[PDB]
């Protein structure tokens, strides 16, 4: 297993050198976000690994990354990562492909504009309730909350709520179907022998797609599948049976599982990483409740353009989103051989957009490290957006972005609108980051929650 290492050696461009058959896969075991951070340091502009014996070029010249995510897209980098044995969840948009992916997009894009999610924003601030309300119990318990119990049950109970209608209250039933099938998409393909053997050997991916072997939790899809059925017999659900170029009853299930997939954890960790940094810079905390009382006086419900124009609150939630990416890495497939400038890579390698990496370069942020709101105040010049991208960017950008964002800011409205977050003995800080899957913390963030009153 040695035949593409020497690819990149051949065209001059650096990187690590590869074991045979492994690659440079050894090196991810400290997180991804490390090893690019740390191959930006040592070998520059441009790098080359391997996943086994697949070709991966990392580029960071934000005019080649233009190329590659918003030129090019169409036409080179359409798809991401080689689709792994995934079964009929192939449809969901994310996992999609050339022709299928842009007509699924296409479909969906009325689901997703600003028009709907300011329709939709009464039921989304609906779960602002349960929030307070599970908070102020941990709060007036006198005890550390962990936040992750508290944001991760919101961001299951939103996502789930603006998918069907269903208002679980996840934080109180455990034991709801809905709540232990989607808490299974935490930690996806965790050491998972599976995964490996797929990113090793993806000619394997065909034979444990014909075995009915997925990388997704089968009791999962087939509760949420047979989940969705049962309603369409009696919403983003509500917004794609209108819509029924036909989105077929399989497509459209993997849909619905898929904006699940992709809100649950993201939209939980990047919370839970929020409030740690107002815990640890109160001052920063401190501002932003007073700018979330000058706009809303008395604790006043929050409204749509109410939310879209608190500054700093966008400030806060864009610093926190650079220090902690929660993707770490945005990635296209080369469909055919491509020159990617001046590089002739060939066709399936793999293109690499550290964001993680750029989001910390002391080459384009001021004490990058540091938690520091305004970076993005809107006085100062435009932040580049091929280097500052946590959800992407062109036409496979998130598509969920300005839903997760409003999510994110009402959660943040009513909890700071009610309580203050501080450390305690049992803060790790500085926090250190998992090595695994989705960024978040080695240890659960804990802290101390008062009430304002
Ligand atoms: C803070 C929370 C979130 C973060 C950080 C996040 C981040 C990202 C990133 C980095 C991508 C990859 C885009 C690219 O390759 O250029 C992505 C894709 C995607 N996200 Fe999100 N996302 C979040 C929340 C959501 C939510 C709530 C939804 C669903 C409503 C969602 C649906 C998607 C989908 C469907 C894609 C695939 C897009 C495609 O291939 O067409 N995300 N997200």
């Amino acid at each position: 297993g040695t035949r593409t290492h020497g690819l990149f050696k051949r065209l001059g461009i650096p990187g690590p050198t590869p074991l045979p058959l492994l690659g440079n896969v050894l090196s991810y075991r400290q997180g991804l976000w490390k090893f690019d951070t740390e191959c930006y340091k040592k070998y520059g502009k441009m790098w080359g690994t391997y996943e086994g014996q697949l070709p991966v070029l990392a580029i960071t010249d934000p005019d080649v990354i233009r190329t590659v995510l918003v030129k090019e897209c169409y036409s080179v980098f359409t798809n991401r990562r080689s689709l792994g044995p995934v079964g009929f969840m192939k449809s969901a948009i994310s996992l999609a492909e050339d022709e299928e992916w842009k007509r699924i997009r296409s479909l969906l894009s009325p689901t997703f504009t600003s028009g709907k999610l300011k329709e939709m924003f009464p039921i989304i601030a609906q779960y602002g309730d349960v929030l307070v309300r599970n908070l102020r119990r941990e709060a007036e318990k006198g005890k550390p909350v962990t936040l992750k119990d508290i944001f991760g049950a919101y961001s299951m109970d939103v996502i789930t709520g603006t998918s069907f209608g269903v208002n679980i209250d996840s934080l109180n039933n455990p034991q709801d179907p809905f709540v232990e099938s989607t808490k299974k998409f935490l930690k996806f393909g965790f050491l998972d022998p599976l995964f490996l053997s797929i990113i090793l050997f993806p000619f394997l991916t065909p034979v444990f797609e014909a075995l009915n072997v997925s990388l997704f939790p089968k009791d999962t899809i087939n509760f949420l599948s047979k989940s969705v059925n049962r309603m369409k017999k009696s919403d983003f659900l509500q917004l794609m049976i209108d819509s029924q170029k036909a989105l077929s009853d399989l497509e459209l299930a993997a849909q619905s599982i898929i904006f699940i997939f992709a809100g649950y954890e993201t939209t939980s960790s990047v919370l839970s990483f929020t409030l740690y940094e107002l815990a640890t810079h109160p001052d920063v905390q401190q501002k932003l409740q007073k700018e979330i009382d000058a706009v809303l006086p008395n604790k006043a419900p929050p409204t749509y353009d109410a939310v879209v124009q608190m500054e700093y609150l966008d400030m806060v939630v864009n610093e926190t989103l650079r220090l902690f990416p929660v993707a770490i890495r945005l990635e296209r497939t080369c469909k055919k051989d491509v020159e990617i400038n001046g590089v002739f890579i060939p066709k399936g390698s793999m293109v690499v957009i550290p964001t993680y990496a750029l989001h910390h370069d002391p080459k384009y942020w001021t004490e990058p490290e540091e938690f520091r709101p305004e970076r993005f105040s809107k006085k100062k010049d435009s932040i580049d957006p091929y280097i500052y991208t946590p959800f992407g960017t062109g036409p496979r950008n998130c598509i969920g972005m300005r839903f997760a964002l409003m999510n994110m800011k009402l959660a943040l409205i009513r909890v700071l609108q009610n309580f203050s977050f501080k450390p305690c003995k049992e803060t790790q800080i500085p926090l250190k980051l998992d090595t695994q899957g989705l960024l978040q913390p080695e240890k659960p963030i804990v802290l101390k929650v008062d009430s304002r009153d």
